[PDB]
């Protein structure tokens, strides 16, 4: 199972798409809840998503039915379209997905943040890096709900410095128009979710802690995160979480005044994406970095939960280390990390050691050697 939160509060679960085109904002939100009575969310809600992973692994069209048989039924343990719990303001956090991920891939950090009292909106980019995504051509194709696909981009060797770019971008501008979104939902501008759900947005109005927004994402996500620092300063720190950092400009190391947290696998690393997260530091910044020992890459996203753990090590879906007790410790150092440079009146600073590497399943800063 994908864990359930740590925190004290109840968790809630829903889809937000404004406008309906490919270059409106989708995202699901995570929330803290009033009701904890309703039906869990299911994890992966279309078929097309589970064809866009067979395309992204490249395997047989098949694995695409497959895929679906074993999963298409799994849920996540957020109550779906639950009321947001009133009579308080959040924080919030802009979660950016992996490449061949999409929004719906990393409730186990969103549940987790969100039980703990923040918003999570993780968002789905259209930048074709996501496995499948979709949108509406119209007001009448978003009316009758004729969805349009959008499936992963396949690059050839000559595309990647160039395209890999205009996507992290691409995914930097969705995480500031999903921010302006949320934001102006929170003011109370009149918001018709694109997708007919019964969670009404009025709800959020007056609902969010506007001084206290982070970016998080996993992977290209983790490129996506020091991108939108770069360009919008209202994200007032990042966590990247196993960062590629190949998408990444030259002109981008030097330009990002917010604190900044590197979350590292143990076994995903390598000297290239060292060095571009050490082109990071300078010594006015707030830099952090730590790796989890055992760890994989996927022990950030939600398929480190989908199996067993014999099937699980030989996919490389887990890692040596157990992934409740892995994803335990990217959760706890990013809530301390978060209530520091965001200035949280919480218990957070419980995990402070954390951020500075000290668990026997953590190395300080990291293991690759870079000389
Ligand atoms: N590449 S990634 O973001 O690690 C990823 C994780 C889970 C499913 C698909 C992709
Ligand atoms: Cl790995
Ligand atoms: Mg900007």
């Amino acid at each position: 199972k994908i864990p359930r939160g740590n925190g004290p509060y109840s968790v809630g679960c829903t889809d937000l798409m404004f406008d309906h085109t490919n270059k409106g904002t989708f995202l699901r939100l995570y929330y803290p809840s009033q009701d904890n009575d309703r039906l869990d969310t299911l994890w992966i809600p279309n078929k097309e998503y589970f064809w866009g992973l067979s395309k992204f692994l490249g395997t047989h069209w098949l694995m695409g039915n497959i895929l679906r048989l074993l999963f298409g039924s799994m849920t996540t343990p957020a109550n779906w379209n639950s009321p947001l719990r009133p009579g308080e303001k959040y924080p919030l956090v802009v979660f950016s997905h992996g490449l061949g991920a999409f929004r719906t891939l990393y409730s186990a950090i969103g549940i987790d943040l969100a039980s703990h009292g923040f918003i999570v909106a993780a968002v789905e980019h259209r930048d074709r890096s996501a496995s499948a995504t979709y949108y509406f051509k119209d007001q009448s194709a978003a009316e009758i709900g004729d969805k349009s696909w959008l499936y992963l981009r396949t690059l050839k060797q000559e595309e990647e410095t160039h395209i890999r770019n205009e996507q992290v971008r691409q995914r930097a501008k969705e995480c500031s128009q999903a921010l302006s979104l949320i934001l102006d939902i929170d003011h109370g501008k009149p918001v018709k979710n694109a997708l007919d759900l019964k969670f009404d947005m009025e709800q959020l109005k007056d609902s969010i802690d506007r001084e206290k927004i982070a970016v998080i994402g996993h992977s290209f996500g983790g490129a996506t995160v020091i991108q939108t620092l770069s360009e919008d300063q209202r994200f007032r720190c990042g966590i990247a979480l196993d960062a590629w950092m190949f998408p990444l400009g030259d002109e981008v190391y030097s330009r990002i005044p917010q604190p900044l947290f590197f979350i590292n696998s143990e076994y995903f690393q390598y000297p290239a994406n060292i060095i571009k997260m050490k082109k990071c530091y300078s010594p006015d910044k707030e830099r952090k970095m730590i790796t989890i020992r055992g760890s994989v890459h996927q022990n950030f996203a939600d398929f480190t939960f989908a199996t067993g753990k014999i099937i699980g090590h030989m996919l490389k879906l887990k890692g040596d280390i157990d992934s409740n007790v892995a994803i335990d410790l990217s959760n706890k150092a990013s809530l301390a990390f978060l209530q520091k440079h965001l200035g949280l009146h919480k218990d957070f600073d419980q995990w402070d050691c954390l951020i500075e590497g000290d668990d026997e399943n953590l190395i300080p800063g990291t293991n690759i050697n870079t000389t």
